């Protein structure tokens, strides 16, 4: 039993082709306050709806008409709650950021179709329904997931969704503690067209040499037209940088990403020789 507000809903639009940025507002007077990479929990009612409602700009909706996802639809038969991690530094109370992957089924390749008769994800389909104006209940924060108090090197390892903690953090360290750490976040993404927050953190790495920020492709399209690094994560982090790094086990390292993501970063850490209390790794499940 914990702190709930209903929020109001100023913006719910794509971010990249399956993460709408969701922004939701308190009321008048009314704040979270919590620590960078906490989560908060939203309910999700007993509801009905067709992904054909969804809106998606031009330049997202191409994956969409490719999977057919216009034609799937999401029934919710009991009231539920679900997390998800602020995106949005602390210092700003009433206004809410959310990174939302909306959980599509598995694509059964046999078929050529979804895997049949398979839900989609019952809260990310609702959240993705949701139009400025329209009111959630939220409650919050959550979670244990934070940084150290140390002045040691940090490494940053995200992908997808998993935007949202790290950007709360690098936010916080930088916009508000306006720290001296060496702090390097590594993104990846599957194409160009995936990416977002990119400016954000070109401003950071434009007033604080100490912080650098990569993005890495893993299957880069013809029209991004890519110069930069490519392939897994992984591979990329340990290639370029912690291949030559002098001692890669005095480096904290947050990441936030999918389960294949994580896995190939823990077995690669592993050989490499990190302990794994230096990992800290926020499993969104
Ligand atoms: C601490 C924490 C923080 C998190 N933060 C974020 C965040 O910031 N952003 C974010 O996007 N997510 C975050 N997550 C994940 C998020 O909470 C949800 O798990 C995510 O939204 C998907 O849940 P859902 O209700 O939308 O889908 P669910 O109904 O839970 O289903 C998830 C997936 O499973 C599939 N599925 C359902 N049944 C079957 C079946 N029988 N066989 C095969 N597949 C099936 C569905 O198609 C769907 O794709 C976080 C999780 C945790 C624990």
């Amino acid at each position: 039993g914990v702190k709930e507000w209903e929020c109001e809903v100023l913006s719910n639009k794509n971010v990249s082709t399956f993460i709408k940025e969701f922004v939701v507002k308190l009321p008048e007077g009314e704040t979270m306050n919590f620590k960078s990479g906490s989560y908060a929990q939203i309910k999700i009612p007993k509801y009905n709806i067709r992904y054909a409602d969804y809106d998606i700009q031009d330049r997202f909706r191409g994956d969409w008409d490719k999977m057919d996802a216009w034609s799937l639809t999401c029934k919710n038969e009991e009231e539920t709650v679900r997390a998800y991690s602020m995106a949005n530094y602390p210092a700003e109370g009433n206004i809410i950021t959310l990174n939302v992957r909306i959980a599509t089924p598995p694509f059964d390749r046999a078929a050529n179709k979804w895997k049949a008769g398979i839900k989609p994800g019952i809260s990310s389909s609702y959240i993705f329904s949701l139009k400025p104006g329209d009111k959630v209940m939220m409650s919050g924060p959550y979670g244990d997931f934070h940084i150290q108090d140390t002045d040691a090197e940090m490494l940053y390892i995200g992908g997808g969704a998993g935007m949202a903690p790290l950007r709360a953090q690098i936010l916080h360290l930088f916009r508000t503690l306006k720290t001296g750490r060496k702090v390097s976040y590594w993104y990846g993404a599957r194409s160009k067209n995936e990416i977002f927050y990119e400016e954000d953190f070109r401003e950071i790495e434009r007033e604080f040499p100490n912080f650098k920020f990569h993005i890495a492709l893993s299957d880069p399209q013809p029209e991004d037209n890519w110069t930069g690094y490519v392939g897994f994560i992984h591979q990329v982090i340990y290639d370029n940088y912690l291949k030559d790094h002098d001692a890669p086990e005095d480096i904290e390292y947050y990441m936030c990403g999918p389960g294949p993501m994580a896995n190939a970063v823990k077995g690669m850490l592993e050989n490499l020789g990190v302990p794994r209390n230096m990992l800290f790794f926020d499993d969104f499940g």
